[PDB]
């Protein structure tokens, strides 16, 4: 019931006792470890909502005074009467947080409690989500001095007149399948790309063409908008030694925003909450870049730097995925735009598991997201076992929206 | 029940059913995953059904499945465990227990190889020096000068749990760790307790930075004893790089043969407390894990310093750098010696394909991700794109404590 987890580089013990306020299931049994796997009414509610404030007057001292229990019994008349509730702008930011404090696939949770929280409630067109997001955007680029943010449209009621972002994050780059047959641009969003187009989006029909945004209010058809361009901050990759590198015309986007995502709060689903951080270096030189389903540059590269293709055995795979990532580092240092490179978001990681054992008892962490995809076993985190489990606020996967909206 | 993995970059999706005849546990829930966790005498009583079991499953593989010789033998062997509370296996059944154990080894990224196995049945030893001699015997037939052969050798099964069979040794091959009055450790760190021990039951320690240890050898229960393994039986290759000159005057060399030797193997509920195994390396477990761990023979600074690299900021990725080059001097020096080694990129191409080939032919491949996703480069290889299932099949391989921890002295 009591659980340890061992950090077999450094010999450091902790011992989990949150998990036993584990809320959701995690795909796993006694028979079967799902651990790799990528995803495994009235009276319904109000067990939900009592949990979530219960922890929110704990958390300020305040669990069992009158204003608690006055809360309870308000919440509890609301549900009753409406079927339904609405936060204060106090729990909704806490809810926020820690929604994000205990996402276990997130190693950048160091920094879960400086999050500004942008009440969305009171939107109710997709041109107001616009304006809305062009906020969040400008607000947590901050001139490349990033700052993390979520914006949180109104929660789901029947769930006929959800609020979505159509996109998977607010900025990203086209992907055109060609007559050629091969893909220009971002083969991870060709669907979405030709379902931008199929609703009148006109291409500029090149590689990093960033994409329109495509908004959902209250359950109607998505409209398209053009984030100013202004608005998004991009960084042209080059390298510390590599002078070719720059002709590649590789560019990447300074601001990570997650769009797609239903963060729940007491029960109440936020179907829209863009949400957005920084980069870890990896994600874009690693994944984006390396990625055989991605940009998939590492062949060119590793001609570049006439390494030997011949055999596998000369790691010029490897040898080249380095080089990408100290590029994309040192571009994004140069241009002062925040990143963090996966040794020292890894150490901040451990930090603050520690911080996280030991004034709460615990932290979820999913060790097969943790671990950065390259260099694994050089950070600290590949030596650190790991438990796993869901706790709510949390933020959860939702189907993306053109396999449910009807038109 | 039907269960599906996805693999992300090829969008292929796999069923497993074999899940269905699992019987172990994995340490997780439907409320905990222990994905990450690295470590999460029978009766006749339980002993039965595991015998059965086991001989249903070897009956089937041979086509005699509910056959005369299938039920002669299952009352043969319910007979011995009511007359003796244990039984003996046949020599066939011994090997295909081994073989299984070994493809049923989740954490193995090497199992495509799994049914060439060199079953080395050393069951009528008695003695510790029966033991190194078996051992020795293993060693030279597994190296093979240096066309490396799976094998593996299998000392007398537990019978009352005080009589066993242990080789103290992790693996029969490893390199001695010695803790200086300054804190600082000459060769292995990760052997640095083994060392110890081994000294203490008189081993003269050569006192340097890659001296291979005595084997320690325990029969039947009894005080283990110490033996040196013939040094010509040890092959080992000087570590070079084929760019990076001064990367010999680094000193390295490595062993070729993994062995390993404190697991224990159960088939059909028995247990084989000493069961050493070998096959041949991957590149990455001696380049990134044995010299490049903070807790081994941490070499990444020294590397790094003589590449010249920016070592005063991490963002340079001056680790990330310094570790490639070792790994491509492990490999560079395997392969010009004519030693067996496997990079990580085709040993996990490989597995891919054995893992979807057993999908088909066997319904499933358990698998643990975890441990099947090298410590370099993962995302560049095809495993860290692929769903997996883990699920605990017997035969199997477990661990077990160290003797040292439960032995009770004879003096
Ligand atoms: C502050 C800078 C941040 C860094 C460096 C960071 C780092 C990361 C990384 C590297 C991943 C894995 C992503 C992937 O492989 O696609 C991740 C996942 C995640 N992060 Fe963080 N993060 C940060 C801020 C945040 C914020 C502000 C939130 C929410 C408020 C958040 C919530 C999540 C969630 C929900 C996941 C998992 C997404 C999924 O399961 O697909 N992150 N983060
Ligand atoms: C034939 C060449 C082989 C290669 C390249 C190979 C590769 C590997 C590698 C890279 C690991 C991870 C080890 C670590 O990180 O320490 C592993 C684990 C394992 N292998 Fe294989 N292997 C091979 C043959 C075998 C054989 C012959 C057996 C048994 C008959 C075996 C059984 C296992 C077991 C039981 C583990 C898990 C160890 C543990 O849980 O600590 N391997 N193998
Ligand atoms: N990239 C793919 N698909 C895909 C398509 C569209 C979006 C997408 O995003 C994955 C989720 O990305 C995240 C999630 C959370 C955090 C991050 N990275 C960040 N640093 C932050 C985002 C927001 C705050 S921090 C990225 C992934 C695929 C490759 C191979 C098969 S599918
Ligand atoms: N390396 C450590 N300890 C340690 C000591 C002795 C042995 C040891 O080995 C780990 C398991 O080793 C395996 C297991 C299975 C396969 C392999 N590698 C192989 N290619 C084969 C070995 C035998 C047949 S194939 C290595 C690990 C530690 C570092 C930090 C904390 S503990
Ligand atoms: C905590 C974690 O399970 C542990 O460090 C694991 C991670 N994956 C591994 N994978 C392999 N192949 N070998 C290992 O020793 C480890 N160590
Ligand atoms: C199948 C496997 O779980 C999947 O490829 C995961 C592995 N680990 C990951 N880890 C991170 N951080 N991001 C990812 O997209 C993935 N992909
Ligand atoms: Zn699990």
């Amino acid at each position: 019931r009591f659980l340890k987890v061992k950090n077999w580089e450094t010999d450091v013990v902790l011992t989990d006792t949150l998990h036993l306020k584990s809320t959701l299931e995690t795909g796993c049994t006694e028979h079967i470890c799902m651990g790799s796997i990528m995803l495994p009414t009235k009276d319904q509610l109000f067990p939900l909502a009592k949990e979530f404030l219960d922890q929110y007057y704990s958390s300020i001292k305040r669990f069992g005074s009158k204003a608690h229990m006055d809360r309870l019994e308000e919440v509890n008349k609301e549900i009753e009467s409406t079927s339904t509730y609405q936060l204060k702008d106090t729990e909704l930011i806490y809810g926020a947080k820690h929604a994000w404090r205990n996402a276990s696939r997130c190693v950048g949770r160091i920094q879960w409690s400086k999050l500004q929280v942008f009440d969305a409630r009171d939107c109710t067109t997709a041109h107001g989500m616009f304006n809305y997001i062009c906020n969040h955007v400008k607000y947590a680029t901050n001139k490349g001095n990033l700052r993390s943010a979520i914006t949180i449209f109104p929660q789901r009621t029947d769930g006929k007149h959800d609020f979505r972002v159509w996109n998977s994050q607010l900025i990203r780059y086209a992907g055109y399948k060609q007559p050629d047959g091969s893909t220009l641009g971002d083969p991870a969003n060709v669907q979405f790309t030709e379902i931008c187009i199929q609703q009148g989006w006109k291409a500029p029909r090149g590689r990093f063409d960033v994409l329109p945004l495509l908004l959902q209010a209250n359950g109607n058809d998505p409209e398209l908008f053009q984030i100013p361009p202004e608005l998004v901050l991009e960084v042209p990759i080059r390298h510390p030694k590599f002078d070719w590198f720059k002709d590649l015309g590789l560019k990447w986007y300074g601001l990570p925003a997650v769009s797609n995502m239903l963060l729940e709060i007491g029960g109440l689903e936020f179907s829209a909450c863009p949400f957005s951080g920084w980069y870890m270096g990896t994600e874009i030189g690693v994944r984006d870049y390396c990625d055989n389903s991605r940009y998939n540059i590492l062949e060119e590269v590793a001609k570049k730097m006439d390494l030997d293709m011949r055999k596998t055995s000369s790691l010029w795979k490897d040898q080249a995925l380095v080089e990408i990532n100290i590029a994309v580092l040192y571009s994004f240092q140069s241009d002062k735009v925040t990143i963090v490179d996966h040794h020292s978001a890894t150490e901040s990681f451990i930090k603050h598991m520690e911080n996280e054992y030991r004034c709460r008892g615990g932290c979820p962490a999913d060790w097969v997201w943790i671990v950065p995809p390259m260099s694994g076993s050089i950070t600290p985190v590949f030596h650190q076992e790991m438990l796993n489990y869901r706790l709510t606020p949390s933020f959860e996967y939702q189907p993306d929206p053109w396999n449910t909206h009807v038109w």
